[PDB]
């Protein structure tokens, strides 16, 4: 699913997004905007490292879900990669709200640092109601 930019807005507010451990819904609106265009489906294969990044927070392989095929690595959200694909976002969220309740935050995720940090984000929940 590609989800529309109000419509996810509000359906993060729901799953409790809003403020979680600190972070603004401008924040998870802008992260989700550059890791994947608001898509559920979208998928990644890093090469380098034989791991690959699932659905629409772009979530890796490597420690947080079990794809049965990334050398070495673990499940901290102790999720099949197949449940970061679904249309339904209530399982990424709870994996992305696992990875924010580490050290760095938000700033896990380099696409939000690159893109996102010390950046106007207003305009991504401007008229959603949230």
């Amino acid at each position: 699913k590609v989800f529309e930019r109000c419509e996810l807005a509000r359906t993060l507010k729901r799953l409790g997004m809003d403020g979680y451990r600190g972070i603004s819904l401008a924040n998870w609106m802008c992260l989700l905007k550059w890791e994947s265009g608001y898509n559920t489906r979208a998928t990644n294969y890093n090469a380098g490292d034989r791991s690959t990044d699932y659905g629409i927070f772009q979530i890796n392989s490597r420690y947080w879900c079990n794809d049965g095929k990334t050398p070495g690595a673990v499940n901290a959200c102790h999720l099949s990669c197949s449940a970061l694909l679904q249309d339904n976002i209530a399982d990424a969220v709870a994996c992305a709200k696992r990875v924010v309740r580490d050290p760095q935050g938000i700033r896990a995720w380099v696409a939000w640092r690159n893109r996102c940090q010390n950046r106007d984000v207003r305009q991504y929940v401007q008229g959603c109601g949230v």
